[PDB]
């Protein structure tokens, strides 16, 4: 076990920064006595410490197994160490493991450095997403399946970057399609990202980017596949975070390229003053517009494409100026000011439709009779809401529009074998108020880390079991149950919400109540003690406690008819195909459900990755300033707990990577060693003595495979192609 010296460095417990570097001054029977460089002294019992590896370089163990001292502190030791001399990336096992820099590091990444790693194994190089890239590469072609890699971590903490990495990698292997692949990421994040309390440039829509290969290798098509975006920040932003970057782009854009949309100083427009932050530091969004346009060439938008584009983004800012009073009847409405009589007319010469029936559109809604057309009036309150909700049907249209434009120009079929594709999702956010938005956002980090969890802990101990090998099992922490509590088709918070939405007139206290009456005997579930409508999760990565003040409203998926009507009628070609002409022999819907539609997405694209042999890279956030050279030890500690960094470095210390059948084996190895006999096609004891005889050590015989460790299997190969080849 472990013995601490008098005088000998180990790890205690601290309140603050996790364990601390200390120096044992006393020794009682069972507890002792420590002295940190920091000069207090603590007292605990020997249990609790941990002893200290004096002799570590600076650069650390390129793998976490490696380390001499398997525990918390040292793990955490050999982040922090590799980190100070920025080595971001390290292995744990076969998964990477990425320390976000927050800092620009162009020769960590430059396309000299993508040539070093063309042929390098896992293990010959440093750690790096583009070993990560080849390794894919590699196993899809050795194996004919195709391969996935998934990116996790907490928001913020380079799951996009890590991304752009494994594209513009696996563009150099298979090389126009591969510019254009690369060119859609500052499109879709000019539409699609914007500056949260997180993320200065946050996805608020995950994305899944498939790379198709043909036989040969070459790259014959590519997709891209969007889930959820996020349209309400169109409306409403915090004071912290920031509206989406387009906005922001076409403010800074230069005057002569947008004289037409009349656009003002950014702190005017409703849309964006409810922020109050305007600029980023790290954002030149004057830049961003030039780098758009440019984006947009390469993919094919044409340039009178573009301009309709911008067109509807400036018409959604001033759409947001439209101010409402009480008109003159009762219950009307009508513009308060002639600045929003300005506004009106803009957003209506913008969007190329008449002026009157853009504000019939708002302030106005028609019942459906078959006995007759009628028009009731809104109140400014009713009126305000049918702007909002105007202008985010118009933007995730747009949004659509682009990722449709996108795959028209990328996407195509080649006959291809098989595909890689790399997976960018929302990290697990938490803000002091959580919408249905981070109910999704969290629920789809849920059912990553539960992917994780099986292929990496649950299949893989399962075969150690019934193998009848010797093996100890290695507890851990599963989050199915919180799943079960989302998505269960017998009623859970989906499936709830769904049957909320259906009864009319259903406040979110009732649906609140149906929640507690309902969750009441479970663990993952909680109800603040003061709060009637807001409900607890215990979420894997910690506690969130959501609001369900606008659950019932974001879950509805609906077209206003009036809105419809309007963007139909208008003259310019592509506003009207933003919404297609249904009615004509086709069929009306009430509403669709966003949140078994969500669920729905999300099996398939689990389902899609339970075919492909899959690849991790976890991403770390080190603090939360978003600042370079700072190394949190409570930040990063609670990541790798939740995550289940630990439990992966000790199954990929211990446990088995490779497992092959008995006749697999022989098969291939058996020629290593043709003076060991075999008796039959699947002889264990054969494999027991081929190994013996080439030297391994360290495998273990199971019921019908044998399994051995990470890199006894390359070795076994690499003898083998020796051995035939002479
Ligand atoms: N490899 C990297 N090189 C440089 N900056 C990085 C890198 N990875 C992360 N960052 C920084 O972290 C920020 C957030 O990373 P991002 O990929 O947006 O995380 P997430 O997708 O999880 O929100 C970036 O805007 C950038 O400043
Ligand atoms: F932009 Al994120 F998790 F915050 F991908
Ligand atoms: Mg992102
Ligand atoms: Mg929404």
């Amino acid at each position: 076990n472990f013995n601490p010296s008098v005088g000998s460095f180990v790890w205690v417990e601290d309140p603050d920064e996790a364990w601390i570097d200390g120096e044992v001054v006393q020794v009682n029977g069972d507890e002792i006595k420590v002295l940190c460089t920091s000069g207090k002294h603590v007292v605990t019992k020997i249990s609790n410490a941990y002893p200290k590896d004096v002799e570590a370089p600076a650069s650390g163990v390129d793998d976490m197994t490696r380390l001499a001292y398997l525990h918390e502190p040292g793990v955490l030791q050999n982040l922090h160490s590799r980190y100070d001399i920025n080595e971001i990336y390290t292995y744990t096992g076969s998964i990477l493991i990425a320390v976000n820099p927050f800092r620009r590091l162009p020769h960590l990444y430059s396309s000299h450095m993508m040539a070093q790693y063309k042929g390098a194994s896992l293990g010959e190089l440093s750690p790096h997403p583009f070993a990560v890239a080849d390794a894919a590469y590699r196993q899809m072609i050795n194996d004919g399946v195709s391969q996935s890699i998934l990116v996790s971590g907490e928001s913020g903490a380079g799951k996009t970057e890590s991304t752009k990495l494994l594209m513009r990698y696996l563009a150099y292997m298979g090389g126009s399609v591969e510019q254009k692949v690369l060119e859609s990421n500052p499109v879709l994040e000019a539409f699609g990202n914007a500056k949260t309390v997180r993320n200065n440039n946050s996805s608020r829509f995950g994305k899944f980017v498939e790379i198709q290969f043909d036989e040969k290798g070459r790259i014959s098509g590519a997709a891209i596949r969007t889930y959820l975006l996020e349209r309400s920040r169109v409306c409403q932003v915090s004071d912290p975070e920031r509206n989406y970057h387009c906005f922001y782009m076409l403010c800074a854009a230069p005057q002569e390229d947008v004289k037409k949309f009349k656009l003002e100083e950014p702190k005017k427009y409703h849309y964006l003053n409810q922020s109050k932050c305007l600029e980023l530091d790290s954002i030149n969004d004057a830049e961003e517009y030039h780098a758009t346009r440019r984006a947009m060439d390469v993919v094919g938008i044409s340039t009178e494409e573009q301009d309709a584009i911008f067109s509807v983004v400036a018409a959604i800012l001033h759409i947001g100026n439209i101010e409402f009073a009480k008109g003159e009847e009762i219950d009307s409405s009508i513009p308060k000011d002639d600045k929003s009589l300005f506004h009106l007319k803009t957003a209506a010469e913008l969007l190329s439709c008449d002026e009157k029936a853009l504000e019939d559109s708002l302030c106005k809604r028609i019942m459906v009779t078959r006995d007759e057309t009628i028009t009731k009036t809104l109140d400014p309150e009713a009126a305000t809401l049918s702007r909002d909700a105007l202008a985010k049907v118009m933007y995730s249209r747009l949004f659509d529009w682009l990722v449709d434009k996108i795959n028209s120009s990328i996407g195509q079929d080649h006959d291809s074998k098989y595909l890689i594709g790399v997976l960018d999702i929302y990290g697990f956010e938490s803000f002091k108020t959580n919408s249905f938005e981070q109910f999704c956002i969290n629920l789809t980090n849920e059912k990553l880390q539960q992917h994780f969890n099986q292929h990496v802990f649950k299949m893989e101990q399962e075969e150690y079991k019934k193998e009848e090998i010797n093996w100890s099992y290695i507890e851990f922490v599963d989050n199915q149950d919180i799943l079960d509590l989302i998505e269960k088709k017998p009623g859970g918070i989906i499936a709830l919400l769904d049957e909320a939405c259906m009864f009319p007139r259903s406040t979110h206290e009732t649906f609140a109540q149906k929640l507690y009456q309902t969750f009441k005997t479970h663990k993952r579930f909680t109800k603040p003690k003061l709060a009637r409508s807001d409900f607890t999760i215990c979420h894997y990565a910690g506690d969130v406690t959501y609001q369900t003040e606008l659950f019932l409203d974001k879950n509805k998926d609906y077209v206003i008819a009036e809105h419809q009507a309007l963007l139909n009628s208008s003259s310019c070609s592509f506003v009207a195909s933003l919404f297609p002409p249904m009615s004509d022999d086709s069929k009306q819907s009430k509403f669709s459900s966003i949140g078994t539609r969500f669920k729905q997405q999300l099996v398939s694209l689990l389902e899609i990755l339970n075919t492909t042999e899959p690849h991790y890279i976890r991403c770390i956030k080190p603090n939360n300033l978003l600042k370079p050279g700072i190394f949190e030890n409570e930040n990063i500690l609670q990541q790798l707990r939740c995550g289940g960094v630990m439990e992966a470095i000790r199954i990929s210390c211990a446990g088995y990577p490779t497992r092959k059948h008995f006749d697999e084996f022989l098969a291939r190895f058996g020629i290593l060693a043709p003076e060991v006999l075999v008796k039959n096609s699947d002889d264990p004891a054969a494999c027991k003595k081929l190994l013996d005889k080439v030297g391994l050590e360290g495998y273990q015989i199971g019921k019908t495979k044998v399994f051995l460790r990470a890199g006894q299997m390359a070795d076994l190969d690499t003898r083998r192609t020796e051995v035939l080849g002479r």
